[PDB]
């Protein structure tokens, strides 16, 4: 339950202190991207503070939660 997992079993550890999220799942840009993978950078936050309309990815409630891996109807 921390920053970045990826489904299996060694991850799920260590990165930032307690609680939820910790580094958020948190989309968009700020300023430049000009970027292909286009979506989220990263932080140390346990709570989801600005966030409403254009608009983001969120207060993770499980290991990793998580983007944009993001495929097709399968």
């Amino acid at each position: 339950i921390v920053c970045h997992t990826t489904a299996t079993s060694p991850i799920s550890a260590v990165t930032c202190p307690p609680g939820e999220n910790l580094c958020y799942r948190k989309m968009w840009c700020d300023a430049f991207c000009s970027s292909r993978g286009k979506v989220v950078e990263l932080g140390c936050a346990a709570t989801c503070p600005s966030k409403k309309p254009y608009e983001e990815v969120t207060c993770c409630s499980t290991d990793k939660c998580n983007p944009h891996p993001k495929q097709r109807p399968g």
